[PDB]
């Protein structure tokens, strides 16, 4: 063929509202940022574990950050075509699970190839590679995390595709712990429809038919990256006095 379906009603109402959702969550002005904890950038130009062990001198103003982005996630979520209709309980396990997800996905709106740093920023909001091990992370993480975010830029989002690849993280049936699997995948289901009829309708040449499968392998991706985050929030949790240096939301949702 192939066939390109026109979007419904209903595909149209979800994208909009997925819009608006992500308009009402997401400034990309940062002007709260003054509001975090400040960023405090210590002399460790190589760059050593002990000293990032011992001052976690980012830690306090990019936990602040995880911090005010998981609320603002939490707030796109309950936004979502169909996710009031879970249980309170499935909503949480889904919250909890995709959390660090969704902020590497969003973060990627601040992200620049220019010189591979998410520039919210100014230059005290500008954060990199070195930053993020000021914060107590090691390579292990924040290379891939770089690499991931690269890949997501090229792939050239539209914003439609962008919310809807959110949206589609966040619902998903298989996180560990969820009860209602099977009405968690219908949603998944309508808003994964709503994302393959957008790219065939929308998005040029085509065939870029292999967009959405390359949109579903960042997810992948991204339950990778979760994984090794949570290795290390393990280690960092480890560092006496750490917890001073996140917040309540954050304690919760990573312990
Ligand atoms: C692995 C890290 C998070 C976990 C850190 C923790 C200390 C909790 O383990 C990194 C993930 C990306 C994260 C990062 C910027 C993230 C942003 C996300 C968005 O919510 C923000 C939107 C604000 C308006 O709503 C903005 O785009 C910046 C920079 C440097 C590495 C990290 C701190």
């Amino acid at each position: 063929d192939s066939l390109r379906p026109k979007l419904s009603e209903e595909q149209q109402r979800i994208i909009a509202i997925l819009l608006d959702a992500h308009h009402k969550t997401y400034d990309p002005t940062y002007s709260d940022f003054c509001q975090f904890r400040p960023p405090v950038r210590v002399n460790d130009g190589g760059g050593s574990v002990t000293l990032e062990l011992s001052q976690l001198s980012m830690l306090p103003h990019l936990a602040d950050l995880v911090s005010y982005s998981i609320q603002k996630v939490i707030g796109f979520a309950k936004m979502i075509p169909g996710f009031r209709d879970l249980t309170s309980e499935d909503q949480i396990v889904l919250l909890k699970s995709s959390a660090i997800e969704v902020i590497m996905l969003r973060s990627n709106e601040s992200f620049t190839m220019d010189d591979m740093s998410w520039t919210c920023g100014n230059q005290d909001y500008k954060y990199r590679v070195s930053d993020v091990t000021k914060a107590g992370h090691s390579l292990e993480l924040i290379e891939p995390l770089i690499k991931f975010q690269v890949g997501l830029k090229k792939l050239n989002l539209h914003e439609e595709e962008h919310v809807l690849l959110m949206a589609i993280c966040i619902v998903s049936p298989d996180r560990p712990g969820v009860q209602d699997a099977a009405l968690i995948e219908a949603i998944q289901d309508r808003l994964s429809n709503t994302l393959q009829t957008y790219i065939r309708c929308r998005h040029p040449p085509p065939g870029s038919h292999l967009l959405y499968a390359k949109m579903i392998q960042k997810l992948a991706d991204l339950r990778s990256l979760n994984e090794e985050h949570s290795k290390q929030y393990r280690c960092l949790s480890f560092q006496p006095e750490c917890s001073m240096k996140l917040t309540p939301l954050v304690l919760e949702v990573f312990g």
